[PDB]
């Protein structure tokens, strides 16, 4: 009702999401960007040999190197699913949805979120790994034998364009919640309440971007456009994962069913 | 130029140009669909036969060739409209070509929704109505060309856009700076920025009760890009499952590496 209260409620939502995102995601964009500047410093993996030396220096929790890198990547993606699941609980309204729809939203949303947040850890020349302790170069990843060489590259191509928007963690918190609350996922039972929540999240995102990036014309539309493009990257990624299944034990297989 | 009066002037210009370029508008289609000479209904083989009388030798392929033809006329109308968008004809000529090549299909499906309800689609300048169920009953792979368009249209049509809204949306689609092989990206994104500002103002003034309509409309890009990807896929199937299919050179050029 009273003047300014609509704006205040949207700011309070934005703050709530930010505080939750901090809680759920230990290596924030702010922390990663400071590391990427390069003054401490992560171990740099820039070829096969330094990879072998890097496995001495960083204890990895997870036979052909392209395949070991891929398996590492899989371990990390499983960890990230658990972080994103915990974050999703803090999005107002999520835990009160039909339990099956909660499962569906996360099933189809986590990949989009993984690649969004991976851009926070990337520059045009490589990616922070193992909690910011390692940095693997884009050139080394590109050098891996087909089809592994082409796995990581499109993610770098997306990241450089996405990072050009210069979002901060306060922006990304809201953007990731908008992705999760997508009413268009297959097999959703109750679409309307999901769209209702996403509507309030979009309002909060729009106000956040208008206040944080006033000189960035139509940043809100531009961000929704990236949302559109993440869908592309994911479908292409899933296309690639299938190729592997066919062209390239059981308890491991189960942890990684996806 | 981004003061309110400039944005309304741009809105009104595009609407005028849209009415000049596209003879069958949503307004005209909706008047036809709702009873104002009722269109001839094609719902089975016997009614198709009479309709071909009263409005290849094989049905599915005849339906295909008639649809290609309408696609060519659509491309022609969209090109006339694109030329009217301020700034378009001033761009590098190769980029004008690229924008049309990649933009026409997205616009084709957007505007097709104007001709659709959940039961069917207006054909032959609004003189025929071909049912969704008939289209779904066509032999492989033809029974699958139209169904994703119907799904999209039902949802898109729930946004309740009118011709004045669509004229700006379609311009936004054409001026997309992410098309493959654009040489001069910034001039295109500058124009699109101004079209987005105009679109935002238009929806806020034309649909003041419709919460986040701007965002919900831009989210329909996801549906549109996916429709076009599916359509390219279905053309690849046709290449495998069919004999000679005569293909108009305009369509051949657009499909070339698409």
């Amino acid at each position: 009702g009273p003047l300014g209260s609509e704006s205040a409620d949207l700011r309070a939502l934005a703050k709530h999401l930010y505080d939750s995102y901090i809680k759920s995601f230990p290596l924030t964009k702010a922390k990663a960007r400071a590391i990427l500047t390069g003054k401490k410093s992560p171990f740099v993996i820039y070829d096969m040999n330094s990879l072998m030396m890097g496995e001495d220096k960083i204890k990895f929790k997870h036979k052909e190197v392209a395949i070991r890198i891929f398996q590492g990547c899989q371990f990390r993606s499983v960890e990230a699913v658990q972080e994103i699941t915990e974050y999703a609980k803090s999005i107002p309204g999520f835990v009160n949805l039909d339990l099956n729809d909660q499962v569906t939203l996360l099933k189809y949303g986590v990949h989009e979120i993984i690649y969004t947040m991976l851009a926070s850890l990337m520059n045009k020349d490589g990616v922070l790994i193992s909690e910011g302790q390692g940095f693997m170069t884009r050139e080394f990843l590109k050098s891996l034998r087909k089809p592994f060489g082409d796995f990581m590259e499109p993610k770098f191509e997306f990241a450089v364009k996405f990072n050009a928007l210069e979002l901060d963690d306060s922006d990304l918190a809201i953007f990731i919640a908008v992705i999760i609350l997508s009413g268009d996922r297959p097999g959703l039972l109750n679409v309307k309440p999901i769209e209702d929540i996403q509507d309030n999240l979009l309002q909060a995102l729009e106000l956040q971007l208008k206040l944080n990036h006033p000189e960035s014309s139509q940043l809100f539309a531009k961000l929704l456009q990236k949302m559109t493009d993440l869908r592309q990257i994911v479908t292409e990624h899933v296309q690639l994962l299938q190729v592997i299944k066919k062209t390239e034990h059981p308890l491991l297989q189960e942890i990684y069913k996806d």
